[PDB]
């Protein structure tokens, strides 16, 4: 309800394109297919590329009025980015080649032509209607059944964010909408229908095209969160380590997260190994992604407060923790023998990123075990955790460059490892964390923060963890600067979609993703690139869930130089909201709402005064902090 005007999601599921972008050949009244009136008559070989304004998804229907020849055809091509607009092909989903247009033999007669959900286009902003025959074809409409997020009201958000910075607001809502697009009907999964047949080492020529379909049921239930709407349309655990919290503070569609998580845990091996991806992707060993599955279960319990779910899955979670701990060696660090990660290079040995994620997982597991009163596993865990810290900063810390090396035998400093080490509290001091934040920011290029472990690549995925690291190191304006630089490029570059966020690109500002050779296959709607949504709600607005469903919370707004911030979301316990206005580095007004029955703490920084409750309770701030605050509405006096 609040700030609904920023919500990108369509107001219906019956969608005509918004505007005509380009016309080729004799075409009468192309604007008719935008709902502007009349019918559109294609006279011979012709085409019209239409623009929807935003990235959309679903099932195309061609309403034909007449066709002069029995051999007439109408084709439809789709593309996320405008650089792959073509009257001959879509953009790519497979490892090599462009996808074939959807061809309708409309030479029969009048009626609506469709091939249903088997050929759902998972994501596209531009749609080209093509007549490749000398026939005259009149069409009444070409519309889309919008099938992204199938069991929800697309414009009924439970979270919101609005600041004095309009770019930040648009970035928040673009992340939320991206997540909506990646929630699919589970019966239309697996866009990689050519896995095994089409590989990177191949060439599909200009007249050659890839066939595509969507008919693998990837989860149970009626909705699930995938990595990318166009592609892979599969469940990936690492992507959830950014996507879950951004879903939780905007749409609250944690049911799709839950189906994805359950499908992943259903693939656990007897020894506890969790999968690299959901079915039918290759059974692959990946340390880090197994740990991401553990992270995801922990965060799901944190936001839903589902005791029954955690109880169902605690045995599997402990088995996974045991599997990961089996990699720890005499050193006290995990020695990673699997190279598979987020499509980066050099995963192995005493990798800083793997061990930081392990530290994070261990602390998650201890807090969960205390929630469940399962004290037995705690000891080992604590000890192991300590060792990681103690050894990771002795054998991996580079004091001269202010960052962690990737392992013991390299001078490379990975962005993911250092970001995660700050996010997991692997550093021995806040001063260290500030060094890491400063040194990461020192590496920014004209198009955002680099990930040297994956070559000349910018990763919005790792950008989300770096944002969190800048925040936890006490640098909110550094984080807002990275937001502006990287995500304003992702949102406002004319090749982007202006609604959804890219999977990754290159440091020179090109849309080359190094792991892929088929550049049209990069997805422009990946949930793992939506870090700013959760970051702006949690850190800028200061609404931090610290207990199940917000049973306990921390209010720590890190405003920086923003002069006005409003944000809010809900859990099954009630409403969280934060609202403040500043000027000259001081709060003019500050208020926040937390659900009843909850208790929390406050941390405003260098702020002195009283917090007044709705009833009238007054609490003095000591060092900008206060604890034991009872749930409700609070204002700063
Ligand atoms: C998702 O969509 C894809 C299509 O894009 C489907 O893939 C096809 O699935 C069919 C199964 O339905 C595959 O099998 C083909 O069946 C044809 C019929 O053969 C007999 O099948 C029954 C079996 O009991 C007989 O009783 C009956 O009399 C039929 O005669 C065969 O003619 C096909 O031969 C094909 O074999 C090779 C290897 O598979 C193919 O590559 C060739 O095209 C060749 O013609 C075949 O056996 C078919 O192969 C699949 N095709 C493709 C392109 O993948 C998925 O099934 C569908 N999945 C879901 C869940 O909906
Ligand atoms: C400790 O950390 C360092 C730094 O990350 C790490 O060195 C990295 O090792 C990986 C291999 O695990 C290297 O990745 C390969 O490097 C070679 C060049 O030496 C390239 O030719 C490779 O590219 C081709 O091959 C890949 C498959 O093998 C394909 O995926 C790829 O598309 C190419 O076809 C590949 O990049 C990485 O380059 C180095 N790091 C640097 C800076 O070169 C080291 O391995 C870690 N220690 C241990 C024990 O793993
Ligand atoms: C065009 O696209 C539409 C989707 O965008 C299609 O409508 C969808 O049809 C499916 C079934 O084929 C529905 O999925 C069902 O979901 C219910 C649960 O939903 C109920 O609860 C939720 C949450 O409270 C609520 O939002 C719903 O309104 C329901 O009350 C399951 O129990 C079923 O087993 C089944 O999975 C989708 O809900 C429905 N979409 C919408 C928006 O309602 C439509 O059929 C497509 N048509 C064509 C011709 O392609
Ligand atoms: C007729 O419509 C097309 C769009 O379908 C207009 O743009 C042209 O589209 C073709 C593809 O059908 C482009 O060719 C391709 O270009 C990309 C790079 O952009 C390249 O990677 C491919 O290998 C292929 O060469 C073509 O460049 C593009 N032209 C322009 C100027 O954008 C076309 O302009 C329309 N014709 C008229 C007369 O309006
Ligand atoms: C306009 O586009 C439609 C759809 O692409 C064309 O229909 C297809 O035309 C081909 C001829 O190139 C028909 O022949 C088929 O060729 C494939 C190999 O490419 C072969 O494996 C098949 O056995 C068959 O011989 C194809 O059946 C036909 N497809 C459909 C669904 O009708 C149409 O010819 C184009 N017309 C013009 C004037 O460009
Ligand atoms: C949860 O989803 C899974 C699929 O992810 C459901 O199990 C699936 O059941 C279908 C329908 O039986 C299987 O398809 C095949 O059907 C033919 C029909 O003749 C049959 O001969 C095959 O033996 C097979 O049953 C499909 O293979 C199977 N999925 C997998 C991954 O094997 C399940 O029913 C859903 N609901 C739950 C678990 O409550
Ligand atoms: C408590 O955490 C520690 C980590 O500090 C766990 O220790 C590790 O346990 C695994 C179990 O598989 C050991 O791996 C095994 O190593 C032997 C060689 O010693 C090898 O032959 C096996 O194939 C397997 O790889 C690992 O070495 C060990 N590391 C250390 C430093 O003890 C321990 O498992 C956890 N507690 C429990 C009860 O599991
Ligand atoms: C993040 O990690 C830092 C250290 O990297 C944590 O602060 C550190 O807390 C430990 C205790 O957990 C302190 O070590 C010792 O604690 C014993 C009591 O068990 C005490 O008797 C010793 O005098 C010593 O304090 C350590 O000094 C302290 N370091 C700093 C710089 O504060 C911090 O608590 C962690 N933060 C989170 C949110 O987990
Ligand atoms: C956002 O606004 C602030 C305030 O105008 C910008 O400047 C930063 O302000 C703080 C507080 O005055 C400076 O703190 C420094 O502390 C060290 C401690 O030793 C002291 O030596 C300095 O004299 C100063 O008091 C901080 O250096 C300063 N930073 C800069 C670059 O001016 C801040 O830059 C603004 N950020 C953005 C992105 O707009
Ligand atoms: C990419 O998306 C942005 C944001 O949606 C577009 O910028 C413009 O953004 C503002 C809202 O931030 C919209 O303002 C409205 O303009 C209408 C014009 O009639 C006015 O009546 C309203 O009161 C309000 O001021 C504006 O519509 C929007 N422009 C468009 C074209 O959507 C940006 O233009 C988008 N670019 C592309 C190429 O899609
Ligand atoms: C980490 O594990 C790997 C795999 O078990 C170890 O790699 C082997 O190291 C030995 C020396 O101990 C070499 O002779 C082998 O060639 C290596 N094999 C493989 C498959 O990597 C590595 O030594 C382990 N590192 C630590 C510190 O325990
Ligand atoms: C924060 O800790 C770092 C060490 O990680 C201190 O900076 C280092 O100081 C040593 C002094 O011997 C130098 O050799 C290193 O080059 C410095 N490292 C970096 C990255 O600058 C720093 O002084 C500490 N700051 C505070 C306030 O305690
Ligand atoms: C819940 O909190 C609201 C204030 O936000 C208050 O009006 C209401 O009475 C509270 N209900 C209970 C049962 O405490």
């Amino acid at each position: 309800v609040p700030y609904e005007e920023y919500i990108l999601a369509p107001s219906s599921r019956d969608l005509a394109p918004a505007s005509v972008r380009q016309v080729n050949g004799s075409v009468t009244n192309a604007a008719a297919l935008t709902g502007a009136g009349g019918q559109a008559t294609f006279n011979g070989v012709s085409s019209v590329t239409y623009d929807f304004g935003i990235n959309v998804a679903g099932i195309v229907s061609v309403d034909v009025a007449s066709a002069s020849s029995e051999s007439a055809f109408i084709g439809v091509t789709f593309t996320e980015s405008s650089m792959w607009i073509s009257n001959e092909a879509c953009d790519a989903t497979q490892d090599a080649g462009l996808d074939t247009p959807l061809w309708f033999a409309v030479g029969q007669g009048a009626g609506v032509y469709s091939v249903g959900k088997k050929y759902t286009r998972g994501a596209f902003r531009y749609m080209t209607v093509v007549s490749n025959t000398t026939a005259t074809v009149s069409l009444n409409s070409v519309k889309i059944n919008y099938t992204a997020s199938p069991i929800q009201d697309l414009r009924a958000y439970t979270g919101y964010f609005h600041s004095s910075d309009e770019l930040l607001n648009r970035i928040w809502y673009a992340g939320a909408y991206t997540l909506q697009l990646c929630s699919i009907d589970p019966t239309t999964g697996d866009a990689l229908v050519g896995l095994g047949a089409i590989t990177s080492s191949e060439t599909i020529t200009l007249p050659q095209t890839d066939k595509w379909w969507t008919n693998y049921t990837i989860t149970n239930g009626s909705s699930t969160l995938t990595d990318g709407a166009k592609r892979d349309r599969l469940v990936w655990p690492g992507d959830m380590s950014i996507a879950l919290e951004s879903v939780a503070v905007s749409t609250e569609d944690l049911y799709s997260v839950r189906t994805a998580l359950e499908s992943l845990y259903a693939l656990q091996k007897a020894d506890g190994q969790l999968p690299y991806a959901g079915k039918p992707f290759y059974d692959t060993v990946s340390f880090t992604y197994h740990l991401h599955s553990l992270v995801g279960a922990a965060s799901y319990y944190q936001y839903t407060g589902d005791r029954a779910w955690l109880t169902r899955y605690w045995g599997q979670y402990k088995k996974g923790v045991q599997w990961a701990l089996s990699g720890v060696d005499s050193t006290g660090l995990a020695n990673i023998t699997a190279s598979a990660d987020w499509l980066r290079f050099g995963m192995g040995a005493h990798n800083i990123e793997a061990n930081a994620i392990l530290y994070y997982v261990l602390n998650d597991a201890i807090s969960l075990a205390q929630s469940l009163n399962d004290n037995a596993p705690i000891r080992n865990w604590t000890a192991t955790a300590a060792r990681i810290k103690t050894v990771a900063n002795e054998l991996l810390w580079d004091d001269k460059n202010g960052l962690y090396t990737d392992n013991e035998t390299t001078t490379l400093h990975p962005q993911d490892g250092n970001s995660w080490a700050v996010k997991a509290n692997l550093t021995l001091s806040a001063n260290q964390s500030a060094i890491i934040s400063e040194s990461l920011a020192a590496r920014w290029g004209p198009y955002g923060a680099p990930a040297p472990e994956a070559g000349a690549t910018v990763s919005p995925f790792i950008g989300g963890f770096e944002l969190q690291a800048h925040y936890q190191a006490g640098q909110p304006d550094r984080a807002l600067d990275l937001l502006r630089l990287q995500w304003g490029f992702m949102l406002d570059d004319p090749r982007m979609t202006n609604s959804t966020f890219i999977e990754g690109y290159s440091t020179d500002g090109s849309l080359v993703y190094a792991p892929y050779t088929n550049r049209p296959r990069v997805s422009h709607a990946h949930g793992w690139s939506t870090g700013p949504t959760s970051a702006l709600t949690i850190y800028t607005a200061g609404l931090r869930v610290t207990g199940p469903a917000g049973a306990t919370w921390l209010y720590k707004p890190q405003p920086g130089n923003l002069t006005q911030v409003e944000a809010g979301f809900s859990t099954r316990l009630g409403s969280f909201a934060s609202s403040f206005s500043r000027s000259g580095g001081r709060y003019q007004e500050l208020s926040f709402t937390t659900p009843n029955g909850t208790t929390g703490s406050v941390e405003l920084g260098d702020v002195s005064g009283q917090l007044v409750s709705e009833g009238g309770v007054k609490v003095q701030l000591v060092g900008g902090k206060a604890s034991g605050l009872q749930g409700g509405k609070w204002r700063l006096n």
